[PDB]
């Protein structure tokens, strides 16, 4: 009987765990898209505050 | 931009000093043509 109950339970937290790290990867992920999106408009930054000042 | 704005008022300036330059000399010029008109 204790074994029905622990391994269900089991099951539960597995089907949650899989959940949250499919939502971590997809974050994660959107991430290095928003990070590298930025390097860019950043040193498109530096550079298009420099030619100004130079102009 | 901050470059071409130094080098317009130089070259607005080297201008007004042109300009004046000549009144003097194209004046002094119809002086100087009118007196040999007369001798």
């Amino acid at each position: 009987d204790k074994l029905k109950e622990a391994e269900t339970r089991a099951e539960f937290a597995e089907r949650s765990v899989t959940k949250l790290e499919k939502s971590i990867d997809d974050l994660e992920d959107e991430l290095y898209a928003q990070k590298l999106k930025y390097k860019a408009i950043s040193e498109e930054l530096d550079h298009a505050l420099n030619d100004m000042t130079s102009i």
